């Protein structure tokens, strides 16, 4: 509260880490279906149903110009592209087994980077 101040661990690499786990998202074998916007004026439904596009590309653009206030908003991006792609496509497609594999090397790059 006022004048009483939690210990806060630093933040001044976050924008460094961040970026280097995405260069590892952006390469993985997997990333094709998520390093552009989906075409929404392609792809049936897409805009309807998915209230919240979000991918690589966008993420990138919003890392390299200041619009992630905080480690944690960045995560949140990139879960979108998982949740997205999880409400839209079917679990053993290959677009739909691509979002899981993707979000299981995402949360353990963010631990193994973040937790301690
Ligand atoms: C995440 N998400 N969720 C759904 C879809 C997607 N991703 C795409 O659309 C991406 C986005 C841009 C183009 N493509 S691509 O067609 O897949 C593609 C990518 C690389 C390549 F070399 C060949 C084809 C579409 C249906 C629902």
């Amino acid at each position: 509260s006022m004048s009483v101040k939690k210990p806060k661990r630093d933040d001044s690499k976050d924008l460094a880490l961040c970026s280097m786990i995405l260069t590892e998202m952006e390469t993985h074998e997997d990333a094709w279906p998520f390093l552009l916007p989906v075409n929404l004026k392609l792809v049936p439904g897409y805009k309807k149903v998915i209230k919240k596009p979000m991918d690589f590309s966008t993420i990138r653009e919003k890392l390299s110009s200041g619009q992630y206030p905080n480690l944690e908003t960045f995560a949140l991006d990139v879960r979108l592209v998982f949740d997205n792609c999880e409400t839209f496509n079917e679990d053993d497609s290959d677009i739909g087994r691509a979002g899981h594999n993707m979000r299981k090397y995402f949360e353990k790059k963010w631990t193994d980077t973040f937790k301690v």
